């Protein structure tokens, strides 16, 4: 298992951010075609185990998730037991509810460990896109840290996925970013922006939140020998349509209200395997990203 062979990098009361595509089950058997990934693997008693117990190794204070489908029925009451506030906001119209035995809707979920945080707001935001209500959602809260009274903004999103939909993510990129600076209130609020943006670096919706006057900086780019670049890829799988390997996955922060003390780096080729992922011992075909941040 990668939980094994990952460690973080040392970059400098932490709080803990996890982000992860968890690869929704009705997905990962009915659309994803994983052409070589045993089918065994991608059994939903199999996945929903590594799922947890890669949650239960870096045990985060905030977990940013994508592709939930199984939220009511395993998620929520799990992590409930563990400490953790659940959130769930579906996609309006599931590409899961196109696939035979399917467990509902996919969406958005944030946790949080209540015993460090209080919920001093929430908004669930269907994303738009130049005002057209898109498929995508966001959900962003302002959270209490209850032992230093800090507040700050932590968002969870998935943008539309495909080639063809450049100038459609960069929409709602831009959505996302008006609602984000209305809830925390112009910057004044420190903020930590989680998602599968569906978009490489080169994209114009990266672009954009580079550039936003937000003044979001990107983790993962801490990675690199002159932190000015992005890794080489968060996820990693072999489909039907060919093998796909790029950087869809980010962590955005607040770069002048918060540092980033640690990343949990990634998996070298001969650790992640000739069939790449998922696989028996990882159940996305997305890495995890995990960061420690302090408050400057
Ligand atoms: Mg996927
Ligand atoms: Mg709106």
């Amino acid at each position: 298992p990668p939980r094994f062979q990952r460690d973080f990098v040392d970059l400098r009361p932490p709080i803990r951010v996890m982000q992860w595509n968890i690869l929704a089950q009705a997905l990962g058997e009915g659309k994803d075609n994983f052409v070589q990934c045993p089918v065994e693997a991608l059994k939903w008693e199999e996945r929903k185990c590594l799922i947890l117990e890669e949650i239960l190794a870096y045990q985060p204070d905030i977990l940013c998730l994508q592709e939930v489908d199984h939220y009511f029925d395993t998620f929520q009451p799990l992590l409930s037991r563990l400490g953790y506030q659940g959130t769930f906001f579906p996609k309006p119209w599931s590409p899961c509810l196109d696939v035979e035995h399917n467990n509902g809707p996919d969406g958005c979920a944030l946790f949080f460990l209540q015993n460090r945080f209080k919920l001093v707001n929430s908004a669930n935001i269907r994303l738009t896109a130049m005002t057209l209500k898109t498929n995508q959602v966001a959900i962003a809260q302002t959270l209490e840290c209850k032992e230093s009274g800090r507040q700050f903004c932590i968002a969870v999103t998935h943008l539309k996925a495909r080639t063809g939909w450049e100038r459609f993510r960069s929409a709602q990129g831009c959505d996302l970013l008006q609602n984000l600076q209305n809830i925390t209130q112009g910057a004044k609020i420190p903020l930590i922006v989680c998602g599968d943006f569906n978009a490489e670096p080169t994209e114009e919706v990266y672009k954009h939140f580079a550039s936003s006057s937000l003044n979001l900086n990107s983790a993962y780019k801490l990675l690199s020998a002159d932190g000015q670049s992005e890794p080489p890829y968060t996820t990693w799988k072999i489909r039907t349509s060919g093998e796909c390997r790029h950087t869809l996955d980010y962590i955005w922060y607040s770069k002048h209200a918060l540092n980033v003390r640690s990343a949990l780096d990634l998996l070298t080729e001969e650790q992640i395997g000739p069939n790449r992922l998922p696989s028996f011992n990882y159940p996305s075909d997305h890495l995890s990203l995990v960061c420690d941040f302090s408050f400057t």
